């Protein structure tokens, strides 16, 4: 799996180096078992390269296993001669997480942190609904803040203690905070903001219904 | 049904049309026949036909394979876009979907 990104690409036609994008597809024909991903590659249309891609995707045989996956978050300003049979075909929509998504990322961004066992995560779940996946990744890092933040001023009281004398002395460490609390998450969900609106999502929709979407006739049968 | 199946993306409108184009079609036939009929030369009593004839009794098939010639369907397909796109302007029950109540 090679990956390059947007502000890798468009520099090579702020640049003017247009011809330099042979490198990095014999560079996947060396792998041969490889699925080179471009990211965001309407960058450039803010304002060619595409045109090199063009004319390298096509030339590109079919006996290596080598395959393009494109992802862009404006599919209405792509150009469309990326869209020609043969080039790039299939238009898969990846829609906003839903519920066990949810839960699943969910859990699966606390694997690093030790979470008290009475931290539910199921009403976690189903209370945040319109959250994209970039914006619940945040509050999971949002409550590890606000732990740190007390973990760290626990530490300066028991340092400054008045007459710190050895008579009653804690030997053993106290750990007040050895993992993220209840009062945690709930304190920290007050912050949350959904970031994609409804506005936006119905532009994907109605991408979606620009693909005509098998309406037309329907079934029919063969005759017997 | 083969004339139901054939005719696809057109409106109610429009097959109606083609039911009337066939009957102008075949009253055209009809009033062409009785032309000749009177217009028989040396119109004698000899082998009169007594009995009418009725050449074109009903709608026969080749009106309708003669008026099909002609359709053509009214609505586009970049106007019913216009109309899917409003229905899709109404939220059409998206957001959270399914939900359960708790047990």
């Amino acid at each position: 799996f090679i990956s390059i990104k947007g502000p890798e690409l468009l520099t090579m036609w702020f640049g003017e180096s247009e011809a330099n994008v042979r490198e990095i597809f014999d560079k996947a024909r060396q792998a041969a078992p490889c699925v080179l991903f471009f990211d965001e590659l309407d960058s450039i249309a803010k304002a060619r390269v595409i045109n090199q891609i063009l004319t390298e995707m096509d030339g590109m045989s079919t006996k290596k296993n080598v395959f393009i996956i494109g992802a862009t978050n404006r599919p209405d300003i792509i150009d469309p001669a990326i869209l020609r049979p043969g080039r790039l075909d299939q238009l898969i929509y990846i829609p906003l997480p839903d519920e066990k998504s949810r839960v699943a990322i969910l859990k699966a961004n606390l694997r690093k942190s030790p979470v008290a066992k009475d931290v539910d995560l199921e009403f976690l779940a189903k209370m945040t609904n319109g959250f994209s996946g970039a914006d619940l990744t945040e509050i999971c890092q949002r409550a590890c803040k606000l732990a740190i933040r007390e973990s760290i001023e626990s530490e300066i009281r028991r340092e400054r203690e008045r007459q710190t004398n050895p008579s009653a002395m804690e030997v053993e460490e106290d750990d007040p905070v050895p993992e993220i609390r209840r009062d945690h998450f709930e304190e920290a969900m007050r912050f949350a903001r959904r970031s994609v609106s409804d506005n936006d999502i119905r532009k994907y929709e109605m991408f979606a219904q620009t693909l005509q979407q098998s309406r037309g006739f329907g079934d029919f049968r063969f005759p017997s």
